[PDB]
C-alpha cells in the first residue's frame, strides 16, 4: 500500500482484497486512520463487515476517464471527511495491482495546489510505476475546480 499525504489529506492507495481476507485488510485500514474506501474499479468482496467497522465503502466504477459526476463526489468527499474527521484517511483501491485507483488521488493533489506533473511525481515518488500513457494525457488535460480552501 502507498500512502500520500498533503494540506489536511491522506490517502492509501491499496489493493483489493477478498472475503477471505477482510479481516486483515479491516485492521489494517484501523491502523491506518481510514474511515472510507473508494472502489474505482469492480466491486468483488461484500461489504457488511467493513461498514459495521465505521468504515463507509463507496462505488465510483471508471481507460474511461472519471465522469464529471464522480470527480464531483469525491472533491465533495475530500473537502468534508477531512475537515470533520481531522487526521483521517481515506483509502481507494481498483482490482488488480494499482490500476487507476492513483488517479483520483492526482485530482484531489491538483485540486490542493499542484500542477499535474507535480502530483504525478508526488505519487511516483511512493510508487514508481504510478500512471500509464493514456491517464497522463488525461491529466493533462483535466482544467480542475480550484475551489478547495487550506
Amino acid at each position: 500500500p502507498v500512502e500520500v499525504t498533503y494540506k489536511n489529506m491522506r490517502f492509501l492507495i491499496t489493493h483489493n482484497p477478498t472475503n477471505a481476507t477482510l479481516n486483515k485488510f479491516i485492521e489494517e485500514l484501523k491502523k491506518y486512520g481510514v474511515t472510507t474506501i473508494v472502489r474505482v474499479c469492480e466491486a468483488t468482496y461484500d461489504t457488511t463487515l467493513v461498514e459495521k467497522e465505521g468504515i463507509h465503502v463507496l462505488d465510483w466504477p471508471f481507460g474511461a476517464p472519471p465522469s464529471n459526476q464522480i470527480v464531483d463526489d469525491w472533491l465533495s468527499l475530500v473537502k468534508i471527511k477531512f475537515r470533520e474527521e481531522p487526521g483521517c484517511c481515506i483509502a481507494v483501491h481498483c482490482v488488480a495491482g494499482l490500476g487507476r485507483a492513483p488517479v483520483l488521488v492526482a485530482l484531489a493533489l491538483i485540486e490542493g495546489g499542484m500542477k499535474y506533473e507535480d502530483a504525478v511525481q508526488f505519487i511516483r515518488q511512493k510508487r514508481r510505476g504510478a500512471f500509464n500513457s493514456k491517464q497522463l494525457l488525461y491529466l493533462e488535460k483535466y482544467r480542475p475546480k480550484m475551489r478547495l480552501r487550506f
